[PDB]
């Protein structure tokens, strides 16, 4: 009986992989059927036969996951954005935000491109992740005279899940790990993940009452509003307000967080 992660699901098969060791296996028990299919991230316990293969006892439960593509127990999601070739966009950084934490993932930021762009850019730029800092989050902001596998390596151990639109610099970082439905590759410290988590964006599962939760500083800085529900909105003695007007929340988050409320609500 051995116990690992599923980093490849072929017609079928689940290649788990034991510190480096591969097993071929196939489901049985409640794990055969459609509704309880593995997936991959999962964590399993399989009975090994034929030296390289076996059969899934027990899939463990799932601490997240997502479901296009697949993929589960996710250890960090890091937000691939370009500062250049797009723009820097604080409103796309929220939104990928508000998506992570609704899938309940630890989410980091990776800016991209520093190389051509314009220092005075850069300065304000990093003036920006500094108010992502404030909320909690780690920020970096790389180019190509950065060396990005040392980058991968620092990051914190587990399954890492690059998430962002193509044309961010997301392959160039995952080339790096090639061998050379989505296929997990191993990196010294746990795999990183060979497809995006959420190049788009998707809001179909998020009610407008829990968009709050998902603006760190606003669920925060909420826990002292008089209404335990507090919308942040309209509602009297509201302590994001407060917090706003003396300048702790950034205008631009709650401006976004208004304008996801707003539209959330609204019909396809
Ligand atoms: N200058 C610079 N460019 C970056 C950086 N990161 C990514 N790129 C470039 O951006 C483009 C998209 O990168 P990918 O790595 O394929 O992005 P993706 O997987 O998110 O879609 C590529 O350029 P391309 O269209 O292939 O043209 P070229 O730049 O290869 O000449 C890539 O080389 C960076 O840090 N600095
Ligand atoms: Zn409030």
């Amino acid at each position: 009986m051995k116990t690992g992660r599923i980093v490849k699901s072929i017609s079928g098969v689940y290649q788990v992989d034991v510190n480096g060791e591969r097993f071929n296996t196939k489901p049985r028990g409640l794990f055969r059927k459609k509704k309880f299919s593995p997936v991959v991230g999962d964590i399993v316990e399989f009975e090994v036969q034929n030296i390289n293969e076996g059969y899934i006892h027990q899939v463990f439960e799932r601490e997240n996951e997502l479901k296009r593509p697949p993929v589960s127990n996710i250890d960090t999601l890091v937000i691939v954005m370009s500062a250049v070739e797009p723009n820097f966009s604080t409103q796309l950084l929220d939104r990928f935000l508000v998506i992570a934490h609704s899938y309940q993932l630890n989410a980091r930021i990776l800016v991209t491109k520093k190389d051509k762009t314009p220092i005075e850019k850069q300065f304000e730029i990093n003036e920006l992740l500094k108010i992502y800092e404030n909320i909690g989050y780690e920020t970096e902001f790389i180019g190509n005279d950065d060396d990005r596998k040392k980058i991968v390596e620092a990051w914190p151990a587990g399954l890492i899940v690059l998430s962002g639109q193509s044309g961010v610099g997301k392959s160039t970082f995952l080339n790096h790990y090639r061998p050379e439905h989505v296929e997990l590759f191993e990196r010294q410290n746990g795999y990183i993940a060979d497809t995006p988590g959420f190049s788009a964006l998707d809001f179909d599962h998020i009610d407008k009452d829990e968009i709050k939760d998902y603006f760190l500083e606003l669920n925060r800085y909420g826990e002292t509003c008089k209404f335990r529900n507090c919308n942040h909105i309209k509602e009297p003695n509201c302590n994001v307000k407060h917090q706003l007007e003396i300048g702790n929340i950034a205008q631009f988050r709650y401006d976004h967080y208004l304008q996801l409320f707003n539209e959330i609500s609204n019909r396809k």
